[PDB]
C-alpha cells in the first residue's frame, strides 16, 4: 500500500559520474566505456558564453586542457569531439562499471528520474516529468550540470536526458545523450524565455486511478462522457488534449479497477469544474500531472495475475 | 534553483540489500561485513503470526533452514541470533561493499531515504519522515519488508530504519537497526493502530521559509506573535508544539530570508485559519511538513560562505 513520488536505484549511475575540468570551469560528465560525456559549454569562458563559437573553441583547446576525474583517479583524455551540444572526451580507460545503457529521446509527458551531481560526486535522486513546454521543475545548485537523467527498464539503464541549463523563471534545460536540446533553446546567453505550460491530462487520469488503487473513492461519481465533450473541458482549463492513445495507454489501470477511462473523465470533469471540494487525493490537494502510466503501475500491480 | 522532493543516492545501500528465505517466507535482508540484518517475523508461518513465541521458533531453525542469496550468488549462514525484533544472520563472507555505516535511532519529524526492494533487488528511492505517531508514509508492496531507510552524512550511511509492517491505515511502522520498534507497536498480529497524527511544526516553517527563497510571498504579512499565542492556535489544529529550540534551528533560514522566525509564525497562524484562498505554496495547496531545516537548507543554500 501507499503511492509516493518515486526514482530508480542510482547505484549503476553513480559508477558513471565524473568530475570535467576546462580553465575554471568544473561540471559532471558521464563516463560510459573509454567516453566521457559532458556539457559542451564547459569549454566556454564567462564571455564567450556570451556568443560562443564552439567549433573554433574545440579547436583551439587539447586533450590536456582537459582535467577528466573519476573520484580520486585522474582519466587521460587522448581525444575530443563534438556531438551537438555534448562535448565526447574519449579517455584511455573503459569504465569497468559500465551497465548496459541506452540513448533514448523522451517525449513531453514522461517521467525519468534525476541523479544530482555536483564535482562528478551525486547529491540526490529525484523524480522529474518532461513539461509540454520541454522544461523540468528539478533542484539545481552550483556545479550541477552534466548530471543526467534515466530511467531504469529492468537490466538497461536508459539516458534521457543532460542537465545544461537554468531559465529565469528558475525551471531547466538540458538535452538528450546525442546533443540535441528538448525544447527551443541553446546553450548560449540568449534571450530565450519557456513557452506557456499546459497540464498533462493522461497523467492526471492516472494519478486519479493510482488514488482508486489506495482506497480514495470520493472524487468518483456514476457519470460517462465522451472524449470529445471532455476535452473541451480539458482545454477550458488548460490541459492537453486526450487523444484514444493515451485512452489505451490507460487500458490496464482501467482493467484493474473496472472503471472505464471515460467514466474517470466524467470524475476529473467533475473534479475541474466544481474543485476538490476541500479533501485530498494521495496527499495532495491538487490533481498531479508528474505520474505516467507505467509510473502508477510500478506502483499500483494489480491482482489479476497476483 | 528548485526546490524538490530529494533523496539520497541509493548505489552505496544497494550493494547491501539481499535475499532472505525462510520456509515459503521470502523478504529483504542488509548485508553488512559477516552479519545479515532482517525482520524476526520470517521465521514465523501464517498461523505464527498470530501468537508467535520467537524464542521457541529459534530453537527448531538451523542454519540450513535459512536461505542467504546475495543477488545471484548463495551465502552460506553460520549462526543465527536475535536482537530484539530483528534476525541477526552470521555468514561465512564478508560483505566486500560494505561501506561506512552507523546504526542511529532518529526523532519524529526527521527525515530520511528508503530504498524500497523486492527479493533482495532494489526498486525504488524516495524521501519519508518519521511522523509524530512513529509512523511513515511510504510506498510497499508484497515482500517490501527488510526494506531499510538511511541518511548519507559524507561517506557514512547511517541506517535508521527497517520496514516490518504495514497498519490497517496504510501506513508503515518498523525498527532501528537494533531491533526497536519505533512507537507501540509489535510484530504480531494484535489490535494495534497508529496514534492520532499531528502536523510537524518546525518542518511546516522551514517549508515556508523555501518558499519565500524560491520567490512565493504571498502568505507574508506585517503580523506578529509570540511563541505562546502561536503555540495556541497549533494545538487547536493538532500541530506539534513549537519550542525554542525549533526556534532557533530555523535561525539561518531567518537570517537568509530577513524574516523573523515569529513573523512567520503569523503568517502559518493566518493560514491555518483561513487557507491559502486558491493559490499554491511551491507547488503545494496544502502545508508541507516533511522536510527538515536541514533538508531545507540542503537545498537552499546561504550566501554567507559563497
Amino acid at each position: 500500500s501507499g503511492f509516493r513520488k518515486m526514482a530508480f536505484p542510482s547505484g549503476k549511475v553513480e559508477g558513471c559520474m565524473v568530475q570535467v575540468t576546462c580553465g575554471t570551469t568544473t561540471l559532471n560528465g558521464l563516463w560510459l566505456d573509454d567516453v566521457v560525456y559532458c556539457p559542451r559549454h564547459v569549454i566556454c569562458t564567462s564571455e564567450d558564453k556570451l556568443n560562443p563559437n564552439y567549433e573554433d573553441l574545440l579547436i583551439r583547446k587539447s586533450n590536456h586542457n582537459f582535467l577528466v576525474q573519476a573520484g580520486n583517479v585522474q582519466l587521460r583524455v587522448i581525444g575530443h569531439s563534438m556531438q551537438n551540444c555534448v562535448l565526447k572526451l574519449k579517455v584511455d580507460t573503459a569504465n569497468p562499471k559500465t551497465p548496459k545503457y541506452k540513448f533514448v529521446r523522451i517525449q513531453p509527458g514522461q517521467t525519468f528520474s534525476v541523479l544530482a551531481c555536483y564535482n562528478g560526486s551525486p547529491s540526490g535522486v529525484y523524480q522529474c516529468a518532461m513539461r509540454p513546454n520541454f522544461t523540468i521543475k528539478g533542484s539545481f545548485l552550483n556545479g550541477s550540470c552534466g548530471s543526467v537523467g534515466f530511467n531504469i527498464d529492468y537490466d538497461c539503464v536508459s539516458f534521457c536526458y543532460m542537465h545544461h541549463m537554468e531559465l529565469p523563471t528558475g525551471v531547466h534545460a538540458g538535452t538528450d545523450l546525442e546533443g540535441n536540446f528538448y525544447g527551443p533553446f541553446v546553450d548560449r546567453q540568449t534571450a530565450q524565455a519557456a513557452g506557456t505550460d499546459t497540464t498533462i491530462t493522461v497523467n492526471v487520469l492516472a494519478w486519479l486511478y493510482a488514488a482508486v488503487i489506495n482506497g480514495d473513492r470520493w472524487f468518483l461519481n456514476r457519470f460517462t462522457t465522451t472524449l470529445n465533450d471532455f476535452n473541451l473541458v480539458a482545454m477550458k482549463y488548460n490541459y492537453e488534449p486526450l487523444t484514444q492513445d493515451h485512452v489505451d495507454i490507460l487500458g490496464p489501470l482501467s482493467a484493474q479497477t473496472g472503471i472505464a477511462v471515460l467514466d474517470m473523465c466524467a470524475s476529473l470533469k467533475e473534479l475541474l469544474q466544481n474543485g476538490m471540494n476541500g479533501r485530498t487525493i494521495l496527499g495532495s490537494a491538487l490533481l498531479e500531472d508528474e505520474f505516467t502510466p507505467f509510473d502508477v503501475v510500478r506502483q499500483c500491480p494489480g491482482v489479476t495475475f497476483q
